[PDB]
């Protein structure tokens, strides 16, 4: 079985995503923020995957990571680089920490990731880079400065790398989800949640599966000649 | 006759071919329309069971009419509806007719509203929809000689973000699928020399396949899609990239 | 003293582009839908243009007026492509004509009008093809899907033209406006009007000033390296 | 006069900048990498501007340089960030140094620098940022991954901060150069800056007058409905 590396696969998306690459025949390693989440995973994948810690802000973890599954299971041949934490805040009280912060998780994980795994890749003349954006790169909100620069970065992060890893047929592609259904969407007020559904064409949140759905096809041989783009899933909330 | 209906224009060879055996495998019943009636027997044979073959001139609004009535008559609504046209008239702008550009426009643009339009009711009434336009690379990535053909899918895929907006409420989808270079039986005529120059502006190395297109259909009609809407799914080999 | 022709020119965006080309130094031929509106032009434009008749729909008449102007005052060397006639409707009752005659007064008189002015600007080695695009051609709404196709299909094939003028330093561009006040705008209620700006991050309507300084901007040497481009304006309305 | 800070002036693009808009009235402040730099810069500005030595990587430069401004001159009501250094690599080259530096010159100096001056922008009802991207944020080249994540994280800055200032009329813009001439440029072979030019539609590379002349029209008042908008300055080698 092939290996597949999906990080913060916890839940909501992440979840979905290493669920759905599960039944797809890969073996997934999952990752969490702690031990006991990476138990959890565990538990949950069985025989067709595993759970690792890993702070993604830290270079040595994903060297540590990445060494382990190479020994372990496999080289990373589907990359799924899946982070959504945020630090809203109006550029006058956005500080340098929100700023350094959003920049490091997001967009320096999607750059110390990728080039961890060109190699076994690169070996193999097989890959894939998934990277989760966000509409927010494109669709543009007050007080999201950091979360939109970062996405963006990785938009065009990942039309660079595809290029350098195309002739190995190495594809290099972001999803980006619009409203996606969460824990914290759960959470918030009736109203709230109704002002996001207005704004989509299809009147709705999306699920996480959505999100899984179009990961699935990016990873499998159904999308092997489309490398360098991002595939929108807003449900018509921004449409390019 | 029990499945959901497919209507695929331009089926017979190529990338509407390969997209037509596509929706078969994935459960629809597929009618493929050709330009002759004995191409649309051809279809009919090879569907058998699972499709039908139809004679459509996409230029003419009493054909197009006569057909989605002849398939809700005798198999259903169109459930989903891929227009997919790749007819050219290349020229730079100093040679290009009043006709050239009418029937470009005619064949590519004009046909989507007209068939779009037409489907719209049985697509509304079953509350699932999937309109798939065969788009192009060449809306985004320019090049001279093809202003009509360029025009032309731009504006489809524009159509289809207004459409989108107006039936995203009853949960129909209205996207585009824009090819890259190809391989079709024109490009193997080509020379070895001039397709090379194809496929060393591809980040993949290559020429692509029917087969890659159709695979890129079956994943937006499919209900892996459903809250895909309004987009443009490029299958380029990163000849272009957005 | 070259030669700008800006078609639509008796009122709002097109009479204040023509006013401005005129204060660049152009002789300016405006263009007006009947013999009338074009005597108001020639009186308003002085010395320093012209008035004519012309319905962009027929190509006789675009010939005639190309051929009028090529006799009496010089090539064309600035093209301006002006129209804002709309036949809104949602795709159930769009009819025929309502999709026919919008595609034809913006997007093939685009065509017909830039075709012909070519050979001028060939020998001229200078040249400047300024389209009036839309938002609407990026920014969905239901209801334009005919004015929204048009507007796309003036920005591809603009992009195309560029693509073959450009060798001889002809420019091909596009202005897209936003939401732009207007006679028509004026018109409508202070509810709806509020209801327009407050999707635009300046928080206004703009003017038609504001098109025409930026038409003016790419038909000067200012812009002599900006081709197949779309020169957007709309206070925010739409960002990319 | 209104104040105008132009970063990185000393040379190409940034010279060209700061001497237009001394021309266009404002009262420049160019930044230089050294003193001696600076000198120079407040040598040739004469009355009308000053140089000040500002390295734009440090947070307590930036903080020094807009206060020492402000004191002396008035507040910032133009900013121009402009920085063209690069790094390129491929990925598996492409050190964390090479990365960081590239990410902190370009955009987090972008950051930094724009929430530095909108206190006094706001509070004069009249603002212009001005980014200096590159079409390389949109037309991918392998090698460049920390250059086009930068440039492309600059235009979505850009996007959310004009949604945050728009109401007080505050413009945010970008300007994207393709191949411009430079010192650098014209120690290439002719044959390398031949394969430059062919990839242009324009045939040519372009000056860094060309880029002053965009930079220019954003900071007048002919482009106060422009807001959140990348302003392709590139010759027809990328066009959208």
């Amino acid at each position: 079985r092939k290996v597949a590396l999906v990080t913060g696969a916890s839940r909501g998306i992440g979840a979905a995503i290493a669920q759905q690459l599960i039944q797809d025949g890969y073996f997934v390693v999952g990752t969490a923020t702690s031990e006991s989440g990476a138990q959890k995973l565990t538990d949950s994948f069985g025989e067709q995957g595993a759970g690792l810690a890993l702070d993604v802000r830290n270079l040595d973890e994903i060297e540590a990571v990445v060494s382990h599954i190479e020994q372990n299971y496999g080289p990373v041949l589907v990359l799924v680089n899946n982070a959504g934490i945020t630090k809203d805040n109006l550029l006058l009280r956005m500080s340098e920490d929100d700023w350094d912060d959003i920049l490091n998780i997001h967009l320096k994980a999607v750059y110390r990731l990728s080039k961890r795994v060109l190699k076994g890749m690169t070996k193999a003349r097989f890959g894939r880079i998934i990277n989760i954006s966000s509409v927010v790169a494109h669709f543009a909100n007050p007080g999201q400065a950091n979360y939109s620069a970062a996405k963006a970065g990785i938009e065009a992060f990942s039309r660079s790398l595809a290029k350098e890893m195309g002739s190995r047929q190495i594809t290099v592609n972001s999803v980006a989800p619009g409203f996606i259904a969460t824990e914290m969407t759960d959470a918030l007020s009736e109203d709230i949640r109704k002002k996001m559904s207005d704004q989509v064409a299809l009147n709705r949140l999306g699920e996480p599966q959505d999100i899984a759905n179009a990961v699935s096809f990016l990873a499998s041989d159904k999308a092997g000649y489309i490398t360098g783009t991002v595939l929108h899933v807003n449900g018509g909330l921004y449409m390019a």
